[PDB]
């Protein structure tokens, strides 16, 4: 097969070379396309990009908070993670009104959601335990007692909570499916900061798929990601195009360290990414 | 080539066909099926009713607009010559599902509901929701009027905390409106594709829609793209779709609207004339309940 990697490459190259010119809402500018679709096999390799080192401290700091359920950037930002800082700083807070939230809290944004779909937000210091829907151990739950089910679906996408998101989700919903012993995830990614976040949210998703197939007792399979808005900022073109003359390299295996029985278990230690072999980190701002 | 255009259709079918995994389903019909396919239907100058059977315009079209109306009642559909959700809001469906207690035809806080009242508490079927939740499809039109750059415009249908309400789930999940060269194009998330009923009309549906959508916000439809997650076709759908896989695609139709409408809920079916629709015979095929 060819390598996976040659998709995002290819995603890369289809919008600098035909992509629209669009104004933004961060003030940087676009250039974007419309409805793409790769797929990452997740069979023995690990879809880590290697045409740039990606920090895979950031990806797997980023998930655990997710299953954490916080909404605390600098519960991440304790961590060695400078992610969500910007987007949680009293500043971006102050330009989106929300004049009362302290410094950090990015509203009902993944952790609230993905464990608490439909509870009453109050602040990312409030404690959310038995409320609302835990969609995430329902995935799991699912997958343990009728893999065979059509509804196996984690939504971010909350309407009423879209006033309160320091930023609504990018990543907005993901579908998992078994075939054999084969755990599957497939996301739906509203919109796809192709730069920046896309390498970060594909690791984040097969990420995720390993730790939902060691606790199942299914294998990984396929992570298929479905792109509604993709775009490249335009402080992103030149940097990109050093990027795409790099050629992939085989990507890394993930081994996962000891018997983990639940979601919740799981910590940065039980994890080791093997046999990455990054061309250099490309230096890229992110968009505010 | 690769494929385009009804071919698309036909050629996922052949892959479920010679491809897809033999499961057990909540209807005990059993399935094949294959998870995770796409497709792009042109809506510039064509209008993608499948020619390969005849399908029920008049279904697609009564069942959208009483999607837009917000209704959860099937009876309102029944009522418009529409059988098709009758089966899942009968009284046996109903109380199979724990629901004794609701009159028969309520079919909970499905699509319509979460277009236009998203996040309102669910009475019943019959309850005036006017003014109540997030409005959706409303949200939709005005972003796409003032904001066409703005790349968070989605009608989101999957509730987590209704789901237990629901006669059945939603199967078109989600969907995301884009707006390019006065064009406007349409991504639909459909977690579970029923491949020999619903699909053919799902496709219809989301096509209408963005015709009505782009026709109120002065452009031209783009594209209709179809992202399946879970997609299957029922056993007793095998034979059916045999037949059906025999036949050339005709041109698609076109659609016309008759008169320059300026509300959304200001369509009534009067509007609408599909031209030079050419199918070849109704297949007949059995619905899983
Ligand atoms: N513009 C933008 N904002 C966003 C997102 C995004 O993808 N793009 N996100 C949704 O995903 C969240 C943030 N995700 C991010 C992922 C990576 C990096 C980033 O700066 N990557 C660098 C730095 C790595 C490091 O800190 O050492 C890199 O990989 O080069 C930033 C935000 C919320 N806000
Ligand atoms: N099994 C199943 N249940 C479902 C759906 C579905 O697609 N499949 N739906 C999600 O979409 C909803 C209903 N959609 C339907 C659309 C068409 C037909 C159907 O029987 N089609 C016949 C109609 C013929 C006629 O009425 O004249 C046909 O096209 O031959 C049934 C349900 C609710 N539940
Ligand atoms: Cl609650
Ligand atoms: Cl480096
Ligand atoms: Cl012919």
């Amino acid at each position: 097969p060819p390598h996976g990697e040659l998709q995002y490459l290819g995603q890369i190259q289809h919008i600098l070379r035909c992509g629209v010119r669009k104004d933004d809402r961060t003030g940087t500018g676009t250039l974007s396309v419309f409805g793409m679709r790769a797929r990452y096999s997740l069979r023995d390799e690990f879809p880590l990009l290697t045409t740039k080192r990606v920090f895979w401290k950031g990806v797997l700091e980023e998930l655990l908070w997710f299953i954490k359920g916080s909404t605390n950037a600098k519960e991440l930002s304790s961590k060695g993670v400078k992610i969500w800082d910007a987007n949680g700083s009293r500043d971006f807070l102050d330009s989106l009104g929300f004049s009362t939230r302290e410094e950090g809290d990015l509203g009902p944004v993944y952790g609230f959601q993905w464990r608490h779909f439909g509870a009453e937000y109050r602040d990312m210091e409030s404690d959310y335990s038995g409320q609302g829907v835990d969609q995430l151990q329902r995935v799991i739950d699912t997958i343990k007692t009728n893999p065979d089910d059509r509804r196996i679906i984690m939504c971010a996408w909350n309407p009423r909570d879209l006033p309160l998101m320091a930023l609504p989700p990018c990543h907005a919903l993901c579908q998992f499916y078994v075939v054999n012993s084969e755990l599957s995830c497939q996301l739906y990614q509203r919109s796809g900061d192709m730069g920046l976040g896309v390498p970060f949210n594909i690791a984040s998703y097969a990420l995720l798929t390993y730790m939902i197939a060691h606790i199942t007792g299914l294998k990984p399979g396929d992570f298929i990601h479905t792109l509604g808005d993709a775009h490249i900022y335009l402080n992103h073109i030149e940097p990109l195009k050093i990027q795409l003359q790099r050629e992939p390299r085989p990507f890394p295996k993930l081994r996962i360290l000891r018997k983990v029985e639940k979601i919740d278990d799981f910590k940065a230690e039980d994890f080791q990414i093997e046999g990455y072999n990054p061309h250099p980190t490309i230096k890229m701002e992110m968009a505010v």
